[PDB]
DNA sequence: TGCATCCGTGAAACAGAAAAATTTTCCTGAATTTTGTATAAGTAGCTACAAAAT
């Protein structure tokens, strides 16, 4: 009830490199799975929003997608 | 219900990490020649020799 609670934001995210490449809902994946992860890895102790913390994960997972193929010859992402 | 529309045909992040890989080293081991080396005769030579054709 939070993962798909936020949802939008994550595709404002994806929808970056759904131009990028990979695939709009490729991407939109991609981040879904970050999204839990950090969803979770998340500590309501520093207060400040997930906007500023789920959003870097985000970020991440995607990155690691259109970097960990839609290339279809995988070369050193590094 | 023949008569609408109406499918869809033939023409970009990073630093930090680590762990892998890999890969150079080794070594080695062995396996594998060569050579030594015997080896063992038999030998085919070879060297005089002899009588009898230049």
């Amino acid at each position: 009830k939070m993962v798909q609670s936020n949802l939008r934001l994550v595709v404002s995210i994806a929808k970056k490199y759904m131009n990028r490449g990979l695939s709009f809902q490729d991407l939109i994946q991609e981040g879904s799975l970050g999204l839990i992860r950090a969803a979770e890895k998340f500590d309501h102790e520093k207060g400040y929003k997930f906007s500023t913390y789920a959003t870097w994960w985000i970020r991440q997972a995607i990155t690691r997608a259109i970097a960990d193929q839609s290339r279809t010859i995988r070369l050193p992402v590094h």
